[PDB]
């Protein structure tokens, strides 16, 4: 490709937009049930990063027809198909309130410390624009099944984008790194570090289910 | 800002937008008027490179009207974007020349001679307007051009950038340059080879200059359409 460092600070600030993404995915995360050992789920900090991904222009056409029906619930309007490789250093700081023991009730609670990073990503997106929305979705992993045969992702009676059989389609995050610090007085027994242990399970699980519904075929972010 | 690679393989090419640009830059040399010290110049390669430039936001807006004379020519919501662009990437042009000596006697000698430019430095606000279905980059201002002190903003049709473009009164888009030259090793030693060298690194200099001048410099401007 072709080494671009891009800026728009003046657009919207980093801090600016790093809040906005920090704001939804707080709303996503208090409007999530919370299990018997998290007692409070929040965002303390989100970074998109200094390092961006690696956009390789595969197609160009007009927009898909179910926006036209997402719509009618043209022209000068273009969707751009896009291979997209993020390695980047995007970072997602959560912080959590632990439970501590089943014996008797809640016996000590506890702050710890989650971090999200270093998100391994190959997907095919569509970025579309109509008058006036800008329309940004991943559509599909790199690698997924269905397009073996060189079967164009764009065909609507696809498996893709007919999202017909989610089951089958593989994830399109393809690896995440979830860290945590808890204070040196608990680092000792297992039963905190069990605790801790699915919790990171279960945030796995809440940022997949996160991304799944924001960022995922059949699943839109709009400008 | 933030690190992008983009890649536009799919539609053409690291090879055809090289050699684009090297027909169009051989159709400026061979349309140049050349010195007597030079005979012949030529675009041996180009190689636009795998390093891009830095871009800065500056602000953005509706597209100026001589785009929708230039389509009367011939739609919301079109866009243009106003850019504060950084390059100093590793663009690469192998030229060929043939050099005239004619020290004892008359045109005594020609010498194949090759020519490297390399490092091409820049920084400059140009636009990048997007109309159905077409896009259109153009290279406004020199950042330090001094008719935008008063912080009078580009866009203003009436302002000197936009309407002016007279050939001299705005600062060079291109900055810095450097040009290597290649002779073969027999001639390393006469000074006048050597001298008739330098001539020719500096007009190739100019001459590239004011190509980059009459191609991508308002009101020139380049053209990607999407039909
Ligand atoms: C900085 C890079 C400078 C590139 C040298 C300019 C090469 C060039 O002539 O580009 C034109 C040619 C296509 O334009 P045409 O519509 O065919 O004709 C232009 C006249 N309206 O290629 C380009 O457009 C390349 C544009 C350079 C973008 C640099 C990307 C980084």
């Amino acid at each position: 490709g072709m080494s671009f460092d891009i800026n728009w600070s003046t657009l919207e600030s980093d801090n600016r937009l790093n809040d906005l993404i920090r704001k939804h995915l707080n709303s996503y995360l208090q409007n999530t049930q919370l299990p018997s050992y998290v007692s409070n789920l929040r965002v303390l900090d989100f970074d998109l990063g200094k390092v961006g991904p690696a956009i390789t222009l595969k197609e160009i056409t007009d927009p898909l027809d179910e926006f036209y029906d997402s719509i009618r619930e043209s022209p000068n309007d273009i969707q751009f198909l896009l291979e997209v490789e993020y390695k980047g250093d995007l970072l997602v700081t959560i912080g959590a309130d632990l439970v501590l023991n089943y014996p008797v009730e809640k016996f000590m609670t506890l702050p710890v410390k989650l971090s999200i990073s270093d998100i391994g990503l190959h997907s095919l997106c569509i970025v579309a624009c109509l008058s006036k929305q800008l329309f940004l979705s991943f559509l599909c992993d790199v690698s997924d099944p269905a397009l073996d045969d060189n079967q164009t992702v764009l065909d609507p009676k696809g498996p893709i984008l007919a999202a017909t059989k989610p089951l089958e389609r593989i994830s399109i995050v393809r690896s995440m790194k979830i860290e945590t610090e808890i204070g040196e007085q608990y680092q000792g027994q297992g039963s905190v570090l069990r605790s801790v242990g699915e919790l990171e399970q279960f945030l796995f699980t809440i940022f997949k289910d996160f991304l799944r519904k924001e960022l995922a075929w059949p699943s839109w972010i709009n400008l």
